[PDB]
């Protein structure tokens, strides 16, 4: 539960200098590629040498030029640390020694004056809420911030922590390199006042919650960048959800997901019963009466089958598609349903194409889904295919995808026992992942008003902990706070 290794600030001639002086044969780094907004570098030291290696991210999947494709850069790290001879002349390239980054940047809790600090405390802070800013008078300085306990139950605590030749302190005791290093040393062995109190420093300031009727502002304080940060900083608490994806690397598994090494986590992949290895299949349940959705990849032609399967199985009665069968020449889902009017058999399962209807952004496919053999099993599956997300990056406007998430969300209110809206792209995490936070966040809204709390990076947060890398891009990010603004303002 590491991401150190990721320098948010610095260049390509600061990434060598540094692994040339502070590193050895192995070091290594990830950082932002200045000459690619929305890539990455991974810059490697070996034989006294830096090499980098480029990391595209469209909005699919993180690329790694020469290698493999990833659902995070902390899944990437973890794969290549662990099989020694994969990153590649042809010449094997060793990820050994992460490079920790002493920049705080994309820390939660780093931040910003001594009232303001207190106001925010105050306001939304609870007991054990901390958070990291400079000092106000002494420059190069820091303070810790801590809420403990408005009557005087509770108080907020400023310790000074003084920067003295590039090592942080809080004016005794041991040294650090890093404010991070620090502020995990301080959460282990908690300050204690002389008169007993602990400063626990339990979870950082939440900063990121606001009222619904705040989003313009916020989008408007993010945009003067506040976007760039606020990601990162979510971007770094994916080293939390590493979990196992041991499912998915089985041998009779490998050729049932479009990328090798993006997988379901274990513990909400689904599980596919009553089969002719016949439970696998690349696609995750995800939980917020909410809808829940199952997340999941464009199908192979191998994969068809297990697909409907699935669809049966978990009862699903709307499936979107956010994807084209093909974009930019390259095939990212198979066509899983018959032509209009036509009827196929999928292994055991059954599937007519009763109807066609095209809007603008998407065609609707209206499918009735049955067994074979048994005919009272009939059930009418809505098949939403949207088909105008761009091929670069994200659409410039969010008004056609939420027109389609609303007429999405009452096609499934309307159907008494609907099960998990299925949702697919090409790896299924990306556009994806999109949709599916928007669809979270705007499903709030229509039931509350302006008067709920929404939470962008939290609920992308927990939605990552069900299905590898959720929201791929800064862009997908910035997409998501645009779609919630608008539908927030057409209320
Ligand atoms: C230097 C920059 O200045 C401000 C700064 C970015 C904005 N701020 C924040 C705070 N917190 C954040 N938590 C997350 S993730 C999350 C959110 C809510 N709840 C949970 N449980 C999680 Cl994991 C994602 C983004 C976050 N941005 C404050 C810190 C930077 N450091």
């Amino acid at each position: 539960t590491s991401r150190r290794w990721f320098h948010p600030n610095i260049t390509g001639v600061e990434a060598e200098n540094l692994l040339l002086t502070r590193g050895v044969d192995g070091s290594f780094l990830a950082r932002p590629s200045k000459s690619n907004p929305g890539d990455f570098t991974l810059s490697v030291r070996r034989n006294g040498a830096v090499t980098h290696i480029k990391i595209q991210n469209t909005g699919d999947y993180y690329d790694l030029y020469g290698g493999e494709k990833f659902a995070t850069l902390a899944e990437l790290v973890q794969y290549y640390m662990e099989h020694h001879g994969q990153l590649k002349n042809g010449d094997v390239i060793e990820l050994k020694y992460p490079l920790n980054c002493a920049d705080p940047t994309s820390e939660r809790w780093f931040h910003l004056s001594g009232k303001e600090a207190e106001k925010l405390l105050t306001e939304k802070g609870k007991h054990g809420s901390f958070l990291v800013r400079e000092s106000q008078s002494h420059p190069g300085d820091f303070v810790l911030s801590v809420r403990t306990g408005n009557d005087g139950k509770s108080k907020v605590t400023h310790v000074m922590i003084r920067c003295q030749e590039l090592k942080y302190d809080v004016g005794g005791g041991e040294r650090f390199d890093s404010l991070t290093d620090l502020v995990e040393h301080y959460k282990k062995n908690p300050m204690v006042e002389t008169l007993g109190t602990v400063l626990q420093l339990k979870q950082p300031l939440n900063t990121t919650r606001i009222n619904a009727a705040e989003i313009e502002s916020r989008v408007r304080e993010l945009s003067k960048q506040g976007f760039w940060e606020e990601f990162e900083t979510l971007q770094q608490q994916e080293c939390k959800l590493l979990y196992s994806r041991k499912e998915g690397q089985r041998q009779e598994n490998k050729n049932k997901n479009r990328y090798k090494n993006i997988l379901p986590f274990d513990h909400t992949r689904v599980v596919l019963h009553d089969g002719d290895v016949s439970d696998y299949i690349n696609a995750n349940i995800i939980m917020p009466p909410k809808k829940s959705y199952i997340a999941t990849q464009g199908c192979l032609q191998n994969t068809v089958n297990d697909f409907w399967r699935m669809v049966f199985q978990e009862n699903s009665r709307v499936i979107v598609m956010t994807t084209k069968e093909v974009e930019r020449g390259k095939s990212k889902c198979v066509k899983y349903w018959p032509d209009e009017y036509a009827l196929k058999e999928y292994g055991v399962m059954r599937v007519r194409n009763v109807k066609e209807s095209a809007a603008h952004d998407y065609t609707l496919r209206e499918l009735k889904l049955s067994k074979v053999g048994q005919g009272n099993t009939e059930r009418t599956v809505w098949q939403y295919h949207f088909r105008t997300w761009p091929d670069h990056g994200v659409p410039s406007d969010p008004g056609g995808v939420l027109d389609f998430l609303e007429e999405v969300h009452h096609k499934q209110e309307s159907i008494m026992d609907a099960g998990p809206v299925v949702v697919h792209c090409s790896a299924g995490i990306g556009r994806t992942g999109t949709f599916i936070v928007i669809d979270i966040l705007i499903d709030i809204i229509r039931e509350k008003g302006v008067d709920c709390d929404i939470d962008v990076p939290k609920t992308i947060q927990m939605v990552r902990s069900q299905r590898s890398g959720m929201v791929q891009t800064e862009a997908q990010y910035r997409f998501i706070y645009m779609a919630v603004q608008h539908y927030i303002e057409t209320l």
